[PDB]
């Protein structure tokens, strides 16, 4: 894909909702059709069917598959066979090996565990990698914690640490850098603060979970 | 040891004070009998004797030995021979090699120097490692600095950086993560702030230097 | 050089201004004669001549050359041949290989890109390395960002992250650690805040761009 030529506003769309695919594509620069946590276990087969029969522009669409070694990932790659999509997003990305096993597809590695953070440079350097993202929710959950943000709403230090780690790793290897979702959709103030800062430090994209977040991201990245 | 099954409140007890061993054990989830900085040079031989003749439950006791390559460490491992203790804490932990040389004991690596921070993943990955701790005092001292905390009492950035480094390294390799001592014993407000945050981000333990700190730690880690 | 024996106040002096060399040397502990960004492209040949015909004490002078692989660097090393200088500062330092190729000179590696940050330990460990510095301006510029500082004037997180990275890498390998320039010359309050903190955490030097910054740095590092 010409990832950089596409704008900064990327939008998750659960793949079990094909009636929303066209609306997502019109709202966003890039849509991430989601086969992982956006879709309940029981509707994953239906999601994979929707992925096949309701296509989007593959120049502006990536598919978030399931994690390495899972039966779900294998089912996802089978469903992808029947599409035109070239680029996948790998959740819980933890090693170069997990990225390499996805060749010949392009891979956006989503680092959201300690092992992924520790191995970020190796992940970023892997040949299939075209982008790096981070996520604070599963980072804190897999660390054994309870909250990625403190009471005043700022990310805790370990999240801040991982954010910088992934920005540096991505940039060191010439990869797109994607900043984490702002989970509080109606908190447009916080999103604006994050996206302005992301743009300022060289993130290429801020990933969104609701179409209302796209204009705020696009404005933050204006220059 | 079943480290995780033991609670979050660990308590240093200088090994040259056997009259306090039973009181420490009753107050704490785990006692760290200390042969390093808790004990003056001249009383280290007496500490090693106390370690032998005044036993604690080895399921709930770890021994902090002296640093790699020191004559004191060699004397410590000799004294340990006559005990039932299985788990040691290695101060100034700086390489996998320093941990491996302690096999077949289990090792909690205490990272408190730049080299330890830089090599944290290697240390965490070493076969004997069961836990990682950090310390800001000796980190700043060995860096050549003067204060780990700024005037408003917050840790300086390099300390914050090392804290996250060790949390991630420990979690990446499935090790217990131990948060640093709160040196200002009577500052229970600061300890509560640190321990609540530690619990939130996935530390397993907050290490204490005074029995009064244990209830505050236990409450912070409640869930 | 006896780098540590020289004081904490280092001062950039563009090498195309030999009429200022003596004044810089009298004001500063160490002068960095600059052949890179301090000197416009068209005056670099003149700078290299000045470097030759207007000598400073080589015990108290380092030369900032141009980046690895550039034609300018090659011209710089040729000009250096005719001087007594032993120690160079390598901008945009990105690998051990870039440092090693400067042997047998001593090298202060200036990390100011993502790749340099990611490879900081390798850079620090390289045999010619005697010091590590960081720079936030080119870090943010090469990341693709727009501002190293947020609106309240604090460094953004990625800059803070790289600062700690370089401090740790330098200290882990026994190298001098140099803190970044305070670009707002008249902001002596901010410089004092930075230099006091730098001194506190174990930086050896704060690099300056104007002689007025030297007394503030010297006082901050007093103890």
């Amino acid at each position: 894909m010409n990832l950089r030529a596409a704008g900064p506003g990327w939008l998750f769309c659960p793949a079990d909702a094909p009636e929303a695919f066209a609306a997502a594509a019109a709202a966003a620069d890039v849509v991430i059709l989601d086969l992982e946590d956006g879709v309940a276990e029981a509707q994953k087969p239906a999601a994979r069917n929707a992925l096949r029969d309701t296509p989007l522009d593959p120049e502006r669409t990536v598919v978030r598959i399931n994690a390495g070694g899972t039966a779900d990932q294998a089912r996802d790659l089978e469903a992808l066979a029947g599409t035109a999509y070239t680029t996948v997003m790998l959740p819980k990305a933890e090693s170069a090996a997990q990225v390499i096993e996805l060749a010949p597809r392009d891979v956006i590695a989503l680092v959201e565990t300690a092992r992924g953070a520790v191995c970020a440079a190796e992940i970023a350097a892997a040949d299939p990698t075209v982008g790096m993202m981070w996520g604070a929710e599963d980072l804190i959950a897999t660390l054994g914690g309870s909250s990625s943000r403190r009471a005043d709403g700022a990310y805790r230090d370990v999240a801040r640490h991982v954010r910088s780690t992934i920005l540096l790793a991505a940039s060191a290897f010439g990869r797109l850098a994607l900043d984490a979702v702002h989970l509080d959709i109606l908190d447009v103030e916080g999103l604006q603060e994050e996206a302005r800062d992301a743009a300022a430090v060289g993130f290429d994209v801020t990933v969104c979970i609701h179409p209302s977040q796209i204009p705020v991201v696009r404005k933050a990245y204006a220059a």
